[PDB]
């Protein structure tokens, strides 16, 4: 059939839009057929479509979503020796192939700008239960920034930085670590119906350097990851398992880069 | 049981959102979907999208025109696999088809820049324009009769960006962004040449995608009902193949403006 289905948290996101881009890029050159999964529209209790479609016979699977279970791989996937490929959101066990990007040091590299900047207080704005790539970005951020964080727990997505823009404003800090571009938009939208500037009032940093950080005003700093690199290389594993089965489970991390644009400025 | 989707790109919100739609129906139904970003064959034949056309499945979602006629008569119609068009395939007769009504969204931006007192106007789109877009410049016109200019450009953010120059050497004031996309490059170019929005240029856009509320100001803007055209489209192909006798049917859904900040009375 040459079918691979994808697992993806959602596909609004233009980070998980680009990362399609970067899978069909790969598998169109073999006509391969990708089957589309994007989790949160599956909005059953108990992710019936997932724990459904991970049980269909396809000649592979890139897992990005939590919501697929490491039991469940192991009495569908591994079971059926049907290949398989993780990343981003879906944490490795070991066991299988794996394709990161470098969460932890992208942390230190936002950190490390917020000092250059001067700030001394900051807030960090990520979601609650946080998966474990999202997370190691805070753990890289306070592996180098010494001065106060405070941490504001909030949906990782636009409305989500919005609604956290009222709690922002009671605080004393200047400078905000934005765990997504997405939340950081949010951000920007709240921060303006507040009538604060950027970065005369808060400076903001996000992360992942989606296209649109360049539309934004003003145009946001940010972290970059290598999204359509990250999905080329993610499907050329995958296929390269469904060639040659037996081949060594692989696990390569991709690096980010700081991304200076306007929306911080040294604190005077 | 399988459904193959084939859409521009998915990378513009517009069509992650008629994604959204469509699963929201194939999900509940236990179908699988078969994403096609007709975007991304760039083959001298568009080998893979006759490769992906010519696959067994239970039905499909044509919103690219870049399946012909030819190649669904010969292989859709003869296989007897049902299928259904929208937005940039355009319906005949004898298919299925969810429409949104394109003309008189176009006259609608024209009018909302009319009673914002814009005389010289310019509309930013693709050459070659799609149908569907197409229609919004024919009813734009239906309205602004001469004074209108037309800057040709790509459809996407950079396209906008890429505009502003010519934008900059025109005497209009009001500016009809043919998506929201072309929008917000329009957004940044203005801003790299030191021009505020709405006091220098009024602009409206189409589609009503999320990030219309995000950026500065927010975006005024022509909604199309998406996620519902998503839903309505799906929903009739799968009429069609409980039932495969049905008459074709062929419905246009609605637009409307949408009223933000970056538009004002000229002064
Ligand atoms: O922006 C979406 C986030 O969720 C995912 O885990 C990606 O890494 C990205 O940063
Ligand atoms: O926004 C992408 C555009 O191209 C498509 O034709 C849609 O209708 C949308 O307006």
């Amino acid at each position: 059939s040459k079918t691979i289905g994808v697992i993806v948290p959602d596909i609004t996101n233009p980070f998980f839009a680009q990362l399609i881009r970067g899978i069909e890029s790969v598998l169109y050159k073999e006509n391969f057929i990708l089957i589309l999964c994007n989790a949160d529209q599956d909005v059953t209790r108990e992710h019936e479509y997932l724990t459904e479609l991970i049980r269909r016979s396809v000649d592979g699977f890139v897992i990005a979503s939590s919501e697929i279970s490491n039991q469940t791989i192991n009495e569908t996937l591994r079971a059926k020796k049907i290949p398989f490929i993780v990343l981003d959101q879906k944490k490795a066990e070991g066991f299988s192939d794996a394709v990161l990007t470098d969460d932890y040091r992208g942390g230190q590299l936002a950190a490390k700008h917020l000092q250059e900047q001067r700030h001394e207080q900051v807030i960090v704005v990520m979601p609650p239960h946080a998966p474990v790539n999202i997370q190691q970005r805070l753990k890289g951020f306070c592996s180098v920034y010494t001065e106060k964080v405070q941490l504001i727990e909030t949906e990782l997505s636009k409305t989500g930085g919005y609604q956290a823009v009222p709690e922002i404003l009671k605080t004393e800090s200047t400078g905000i670590f934005a765990i997504n571009d997405e939340i950081a938009f949010g951000l920007y939208r709240g921060l303006a119906e507040a009538g604060k500037k950027i970065p005369e009032d808060y400076s903001i940093i996000g992360y992942d350097n989606v296209d649109m950080c360049e539309y934004v005003s003003p145009p946001l700093t940010t972290i970059a990851q290598p999204v359509f690199q990250l999905g080329q290389t993610t499907a050329t594993l995958l296929l390269e398992r469904i060639h040659q089965p037996a081949k060594d489970w692989e696990e390569q991390t991709l690096p980010v880069q700081l991304i200076e644009r306007f929306s911080t400025a040294p604190l005077k």
